[PDB]
């Protein structure tokens, strides 16, 4: 036994820390290029801005890559992975449309490439600059995105946004609580449309989660729903509280402050936790 | 004394490094929105390709900003400095187009968000990141630029990339040669039009370059000349060899690679060194 700080933790808790990621399908169509939904990103946008007034400094929003990302994705020459590199051009793109317009009602919002900040080593995502944790200090909210990293041999690879979360594990003090919007209600149980949500993961032990999930579409490069419960799975194993839910342009988030057992009874999410 | 090791150094010696500046001038109108000169960014980007195979892994290319950086600090908010935000998403778009431009003729150029990796302390900049070491590592060329940086207190700063090259000094092993691309053979002495170029600054008492310096322009927002020298001096006191000259888009640059006393007769800059 190595000591560590003991953290309380409860659905009676506030969270700490909030990493919201909205999805690309939110915003966008990834069938059609530099589709981004201005109304969408305006819309989301206002409900991003009081979570960030709150979490002031304790807050990091994470951008799906829609058709920009996805497109890189597809477009790139998988006999050179180095042509994977305009997947981080891409997906810059998203984070400066989602920060310019968080400017335009007043929260300092700032794009960071994670492809400056994070290399892979051994398959784990590993936060190689000070400037993300600085940022937050300032007060300020990073906007950030999946990318393409450099792994330990120099070769490229595409980081899903869904994942993003997992590189904040070792940086984030306190309770995380990670939100990823998407355009289902949860992980549906008993059918490739639908059936029942499952409203409870326990991370130590996933696998009827995982028994649940169906494919990807043609459109779709980095992997769906089984990204998305493989890095909240890892999230909550080191101790957040992970969340998938339904993202709406216009719906209120200000219940993401606040202990999950105070939640609205009309809020329906897949909760992911140890 | 503190003991460092001894690095042999001269006019006869070849660079172990090269950061190449490209000015906005030779690009873009800085007058004109979006202007870049695709023909401009073509042909460098060929003369450039040739450079990089032969210092693979020991080269940065770094772009000025032209319309799109001058552009976003004229049109910034001066009384909140966080608009300066937009900045690193104007410098990003072209980093972009460089690095892109690179690609399809076979380079691996990568480009970085300089905010992602570099703060201000003490109106120094500090390298943050270990991501540049480790791209340059793998072999690829860096695509750099200006920034908007923020410092210890939070405040953004304008931060030309003629700057840039002063990032590399603590991370540069053995002999860096820095090279500003201008729209000017180099500093001229005896008029705000012409007289001479001055061919050699001795770092450690440049008290005629400056005297030599008029001013920017209107359109120009972060200090023309002025700025390349206080730079290129700041680098030549560590030990680089620096040089002001003109850029033209399809002049050959392999004499770049060269020991500076080999190169050809026609060639004129201004050489600042210790
Ligand atoms: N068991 C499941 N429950 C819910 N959605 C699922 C399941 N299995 C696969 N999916 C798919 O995952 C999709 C969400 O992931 P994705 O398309 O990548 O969206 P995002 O834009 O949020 O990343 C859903 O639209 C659904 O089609
Ligand atoms: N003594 C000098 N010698 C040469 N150029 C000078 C001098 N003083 C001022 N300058 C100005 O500096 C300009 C180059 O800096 P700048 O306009 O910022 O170009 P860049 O695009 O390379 O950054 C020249 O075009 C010139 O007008
Ligand atoms: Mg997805
Ligand atoms: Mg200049």
């Amino acid at each position: 036994h190595h000591s560590s700080g003991l953290v309380p933790r409860g659905s009676h808790m506030t969270p700490d820390f909030l990493a919201i990621k909205v999805g690309g399908s939110l915003f966008s169509r990834k069938d059609e290029p530099g589709s981004l939904d201005d109304d969408a990103v305006t819309r989301f946008a206002r409900n991003f801005a009081r979570l960030a007034e709150t979490y002031r400094g304790r807050m990091v929003l994470i951008s799906g890559g829609g058709a920009f990302g996805h497109g890189a994705i597809r477009d790139h020459d998988s006999t050179h992975a180095f042509s994977l590199a305009g997947l981080t051009e891409a997906t810059f793109e998203v984070k400066k449309r989602w920060a310019e317009k968080l400017r335009g009602i007043g929260v300092d919002a700032f794009p960071l490439q994670l492809a400056a900040m994070c290399t892979l080593r051994n398959g784990i995502p590993q936060l190689r600059s000070e400037v993300l944790r600085d940022v937050l200090d300032h007060g300020a909210l990073p906007v950030l995105a999946g990318d393409a990293l450099f792994d330990e041999h120099g070769k490229l690879w595409a980081f899903s946004s869904d994942r993003v979360p997992e590189v904040l594990l070792p940086m984030v003090e306190g309770r995380l609580r990670v939100v990823t919007l998407t355009d289902v209600d949860g992980i549906v149980t008993d059918g490739a449309g639908g059936d029942t949500i499952l409203p409870e993961v326990d991370a130590r032990s996933p696998e009827q989660a995982y028994a649940a999930l169906w494919g990807s579409s043609e459109w779709d490069a980095t992997g769906a729903m089984h990204t998305k419960l493989d890095a909240l799975v890892t999230c909550a194993r080191r101790g957040a509280e992970c969340f998938i839910m339904r993202g709406d342009p216009g719906s209120d988030l200000e219940f993401l402050t606040a202990p999950f057992s105070s939640w609205p009874a009309h809020v329906r999410s897949t909760r992911i936790t140890t």
